[PDB]
C-alpha cells in the first residue's frame, strides 16, 4: 500500500479543508493512499488521540495539520512513537519537523500594501488567539504597522467563521469606530467583514479596503474580489507528502522548511477617500458599462 | 469502540466538509471512531478505491458520501461484503441504504418562491450532470417548472465551484439573456453566480433574483445574504451516524430515508424588475468617467 | 458480454472523433463493448476492408462511422454477412439501415437565418465532395437559396480542414468575390475561413457573416464565437449504440430515421448594413479603452 | 494478419486523435491491421479495462496512450502478460517501454522565447494535474522560468478542453490579474485563453503573448495563428508503430526513448508592450464613446 495518515482541524473551515485536498492529490500521484481523523477543537489531547488513531491504522508517516504551540507539538510528536511525523500549523521556531508559510512575509506584504496606499487608520480582525497561526498573524500585524508608525485603532478577535466576522465588524462600526482598512486573519472573516461594510452603507475598497489571508477559492468571487495574502495549498500539500516520504525513507530533510506567500491584488484596496478615483477603479466601472453597452442589441 | 469509515467527495466543496463535520461531532457524542478516506472525481471506480481503502482500516460501517449512479451505487455496496454501507448521495430510487434530502420538495419550494413572487424569466444553473443530486435537482426544477407553466429561458451546467457560477452567468449575460431570475444548484455556485450580475451592471435581488441550495455555512454572509435551499447537515450527520450504528448491529432499518429541506429567505430575491438602462444614462455614466479619467493627469 | 465494432473516418476531424466518443459512452452505460476499427480514405474498398476485419473480432453489430455514396453503401452492407449494420454518413434515400442528422433542416436552417438577417450576396464553402454528406449540404444551400430568390456569388471545395477553408475564402476574396456572409459545411472549415477574413482587413461578422456546420467542442471559442448548425454527436451516439443492439435483437426498425438539428446563434452573424458604431463594436472599443485606463496604476 | 491493439484516451482531444491516426496511417503503409479500444474515463481500471478488451481480441501488441502514473504504468504492464506493451503518455522515468516527447525541451523552449522576447509577467495555464504529462510539463517551466530567475504571476489548471482556457484565463484576466505572456499545456486550451484575452480588450501578440503547446492542426488556423510547440504526432504515430514491432521480434531495445520536439513561431508572442495613453487623449476618447453610446438612444 503506502499509507499517510493526517490529523485535521475542522474540515467545515476552507482552509485546512483545501490542505487535505491537496494532501490527497499528491498521494495518488505517487500511488499512495491517505486516512484522515477529523481533531475537534479541544486542543493537544483531541490531537494526541487523532494521532494513536492513526497510529492504530497502521500508518506510514503522519501529517498534523493542527494548531498547536511548541511544547505541544513536541508532545504530540513523542506520541508518534518511530514513524515520522511532519507539522502544517505551529511556529517555525518549534524544534519538529514542519513545514510552514511564512508568516513574516504575509503580515507584512498586508501591512505594507495599506500603508502604501495611503491608509493610517487601520483596523485589525484576528482569529482565536487559541490558534498559533492568529496569535503568530496578529503579532505579525503589530510589528509592521508599529514598524511603519502606525498603531491600529481598533482590534477584534472572530472565529474563523464570516458570522463572526460581521458580527465583530459591525459591533465595531456600532461604536462609531470607522477605519478606511483592515486587515483580517481569513478570508471567511473578510467575508464578514465586507458585508458589514456594505451593510452600514460604506463601499468595500473605496471606503473601508479590505485585506484577507488565505486566498481560498471563493475569494476571487466575492463581491468586490478579495485582495487577500495567498497560501498556495496546492503546493503545501504537494511539498508534504513528498516530504513526509523522504522523512520516511530516512533522508536527512528535518527541521523546518518556509514556504513563500504573496499578496493577490483583487478589488478591495484603494487609496483611502481622496476625490481622485483610481485607474483600477475607474478601468472596471468601465467595463461593467462595457457589458450594458453589448446588451443594447438584438437577438439573431 | 468502533470505527465508522466514510468515503468523501472532495472536502474542497463546502457541503461536504460540513457533513464529515457532522458525521464527526454525532460520533464523538456517541463514543465512536471516524476515519474518513477521500475521492476523486472519477465516479464508480475511485469510490470503490476508497471503500477498499476503508475496508482495511477493520472498519465498523461505511457512510458513503460521493455521489453514485444506481447501478454504481450497487457496485459499490457488493464491493462491502460483510459490512454496513450507507448511502449520502444517490437517488432514493436505488434499492440501496440511503439517507437524501428531499429533492422534490427542494426544487418545488425553490420554483414555487420565485413564480409566487412574479418571476416567469427563469434561468436555471445546474450542477455537473455527472452527479446525481444534480440531476434530480435539474430534473425536479423542471418537473414544477412545468407544472407552473414554464419554460426555463436558460439552462446551464456548472461544476459545484464559485468559479464556475461566475463563469456561467457572465456568459449567459454576455449572449443577451438576462432572466428575472435564477436557480442555482449551490450556495458555491451562486456566489458566483450574484459576482457575475453585478459585474454586468445589474442589481442581485433587484434586477436578477438568485436562490442557492444547501445553505451552507457562508451563505447568511453572502453580499446580498443569500436566499438559499436549507439542507440541514447536522441533521444528515447526526442522522447518519446513528443509522449506521442501527445497521452495524444488524437492526432493520434498510432502505431510503428522505429528509426534509425549507427555504431560508434572505436578500436575495424580489419580484421581478421591468426597466433597462437607456443609452442616454450608460452615456451619462459613462462621460462622468471621462472627466475623473481625464483628471489622472491635471484636476486631481 | 456484447460486442458493437464501429468504423470510422481516420482524418482526427473533430466530428467523427466526438460521435466514436459518444458511442463509447452509451456502450459503457449499456455494458456493451467497442472495438474501433478506423477507414483510409479511398472509398468503398478501404470500408470493406475494415468491416472485414471488424467481423474478425466477432462483433455484435457495425455501426459505419464512414461517407459511403448509395452503391458503396449497398456494397458495405453486403459485406456485414450475418450481422447487423447501421450507417451514420449516407443519403436517408439508400435502402440500408441509418441514422443521419437532418441535412433538409441545417441547410435551411443557416440559409433562413442569413436571408432574415438580410444578406443577398452569399458565398458557400462547400466539404469534399467525394463525401455524400458534404454533397447533401452543398445541394441543400443551393435548394434554399433559390426558394428565397437568391443564387450564391460563389461556391468552393474543401477538405474539412482549417487549412483549407483559410485557402478557398482567401482565394475567393483574392478573385475579387466578396460576400457579406458564408455558409461553411464544418466548423473546421469555418475557422479557416474567418482567419482569411479576418487578415484580408475584414471583420468577421459585420463585414462577412460566417455560419459554421457541427458545433464541434471548440466552436464557442473561436474568435468571434462561431454561429452554427448543431449536430448533436452525443444523441447521435445514444440512438444509434440503442437502435443498434435493437437491431441484432430482431427489432422490426429497419431503414432511416433522421435526427434533428438547430441553429445556435453566436457572434460571426449580423445584418450586412451593419452600423459602425453598433452596441457591440462600442462595448469592444470601451473595453480596449478600460484596460488602458487600469495601466496607469503603478506603485500603488 | 498483423493486428495491433491501441488503449486511447477519448478522442475528443485532438492530440490524442491525431496520435490514434498516426498509428492507423503508419499501420496501413506496414500491411499491419488496428483495433482501437477507447478509454472515456479516468483512472488505471478504465485503462486495464481497455487492454483486457485488447487482449481477448489476440493482438500482437499494445500501444497505450492514456495517462499513466509511475506506479498504475507499471500495473497496466504486468496486465499485458505476454503481449508487448508500449506507452505513449508516462513519465520517462518509469521503468516500461515508452517512447514521449522531450518535455525538458519542450518546456525550455517555450520559457525561453518569451524571456528572448522581453518577457518578465508570465502566466502559466497547467493541463490537469492528474494527467502526468501536464505535470511534467508544469515542472518544466518551473524548471526554466526558475533558471531564469523569474517566478510566474499566476497559476492556473484547465482539462484540456478550450473552453477551461477560456475561463481559467477569464477567471485570471477579471480577478485583476494581467500577464504580459502565457505559456499554456495545449493549443485547444491556447485557443480559449486567446479568446479571453481578445474579449477582455486586449490583443494577442501585441498586449498578451500566448505560446501553446502541440501544433494540433487547427493551430495555424487561429486568429491570430498560434506559436506553440510542436510535438510531431505523424512521427509519434509511425515510430511507435515500427517500435512495437520490433518488441513484438524480441529486437528489444526496451523502455525509454525521447522524441524531439521544436517551437513552432506564429502570430501570437511580440516583444511586451511599453507603450501607454494619456489620460486626456483616453478620457477624448472615451467622450467620443459616450456620444456614440447616447446616439442609440434610438438612431439607426
Amino acid at each position: 500500500s503506502l499509507l499517510i495518515g493526517v490529523a485535521t482541524s475542522s474540515l467545515a473551515l476552507h482552509a485546512p479543508s483545501q490542505i487535505v485536498a491537496a494532501i490527497k492529490s499528491r498521494a495518488d500521484q505517487l500511488g499512495a493512499s491517505v486516512v484522515v481523523s477529523m481533531v475537534e477543537r479541544s486542543g493537544v489531547e483531541a490531537c494526541k488521540a487523532a494521532v494513536h488513531n492513526l497510529l492504530a491504522q497502521r500508518v506510514s508517516g503522519l501529517i498534523i495539520n493542527y494548531p498547536l504551540d511548541d511544547q505541544d507539538a513536541i508532545a504530540v510528536e513523542a506520541a508518534c512513537t518511530n514513524v515520522p511525523a511532519l507539522f502544517l500549523d505551529v511556529s517555525d521556531q518549534t524544534p519538529i519537523n514542519s513545514i510552514i508559510f511564512s508568516h513574516e512575509d504575509g503580515t507584512r506584504l498586508g501591512v505594507e500594501h495599506l500603508v502604501a496606499l495611503g491608509h493610517q487608520q487601520i483596523a485589525l480582525l484576528a482569529g482565536p488567539l487559541s490558534s498559533v497561526s492568529a496569535r503568530l498573524r496578529l503579532a505579525g500585524w503589530h510589528k509592521y504597522l508599529t514598524r511603519n508608525q502606525i498603531q491600529p485603532i481598533a482590534e477584534r478577535e472572530g472565529d474563523w467563521s464570516a458570522m463572526s466576522g460581521f458580527q465583530q465588524t459591525m459591533q465595531m462600526l456600532n461604536e462609531g469606530i470607522v477605519p478606511t482598512a483592515m486587515l483580517v486573519a481569513n478570508d471567511q472573516m473578510a467575508l464578514g467583514a465586507m458585508r458589514a461594510i456594505t451593510e452600514s452603507g460604506l463601499r468595500v475598497g473605496a471606503d473601508i479596503s479590505v485585506v484577507g489571508y488565505d486566498d481560498t477559492e471563493d475569494s476571487s468571487c466575492y463581491i468586490p474580489p478579495l485582495t487577500t495574502i495567498k497560501q498556495d495549498f496546492r503546493l503545501l500539500g504537494q511539498t508534504s507528502v513528498d516530504r513526509l516520504l523522504q522523512l520516511s525513507q530516512g533522508q536527512a530533510v528535518k527541521g523546518n522548511q518556509l514556504l513563500p506567500v504573496s499578496l493577490v491584488k483583487r478589488k478591495t484596496t484603494l487609496a483611502p477617500n481622496t476625490q481622485t478615483a483610481s485607474p483600477r477603479a475607474l478601468a472596471d466601472s468601465l467595463m461593467q458599462l462595457a457589458r450594458q453597452v453589448s446588451r443594447l442589441e438584438s437577438g439573431q
